[PDB]
């Protein structure tokens, strides 16, 4: 027999390395302004969910092909597949949580291999954005929520949770978390963490697993 772990993930700037919504801010031609506001939230100076409706009402109108383009720029971060399947393989659950977007998350959850998906939603009308964002990853403790949520369903203990994530919207997630590891994160989360990783390679955090 022997234990299962959960292992959950913030996507933007962790599981892949960069940020969703300032991608998509570039096609809108609000990018300096945008990553701005992006910068102020992962560094805990701005409300969560005010930050990400502000941020999403200037992309109003972009069509949703360049919303497309700008998910095809994400990568991967470095080692994200192999640490993955090592989780796995130990048999141990693993969950992507994001205050981003179901467009990019979606894909990641197939492509990587993951048992749970969380993320918001960009509304769509007519082809374009309207601009509005809708979801339950907004409120500040909503990945703390999650986690607890998804430990209750699959039965493992909080103690048996592990949070890799890199800014203050993952501060909930490593309240209930078992083991805190901040991935090449904001002071913010750093301060909050029980490990900093910061070479950027996810495999760096399996030695701290068992
Ligand atoms: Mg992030």
């Amino acid at each position: 027999e022997k234990k299962k772990k959960l292992i959950l993930f913030d996507f933007d700037s962790t599981l892949v390395n960069n940020e969703t919504i300032d991608e998509i801010a570039r096609e809108a031609g609000v990018e300096e302004e945008v990553k701005k506001i992006t910068k102020e939230a992962m560094e805990g100076k701005l409300n969560f969910e005010q930050s990400l409706r502000k941020r999403v009402s200037l992309l109003k109108d972009l069509p949703i092909e360049k919303v497309e383009k700008a998910i095809k720029r994400i990568t991967p971060t470095e080692g994200a597949e192999e640490t993955i399947k090592e989780l796995k393989n130990r048999g141990y659950v693993v969950a992507v949580v994001s205050g981003g977007f179901d467009i990019a998350v979606n894909k990641i959850k197939e492509k990587l291999g993951l048992d749970y998906a969380f993320a918001n939603r960009l509304i769509v009308k007519d082809g374009k954005l309207t601009g509005d964002v809708e979801g339950e990853v907004l409120k500040e403790n909503a990945k703390g929520e999650i986690l607890e949520k998804i430990a209750k369903i699959e039965g493992i203990n909080l103690e048996d949770t592990v949070a890799v994530g890199d800014g203050a919207n993952d501060i909930s997630m490593f309240k209930k978390a078992g083991l805190k590891i901040a991935f090449c994160a904001k002071p913010i989360l750093k301060e909050k963490a029980d490990i900093c990783i910061e070479k950027r390679d996810l495999r760096e955090i399996l030695k701290y697993i068992k």
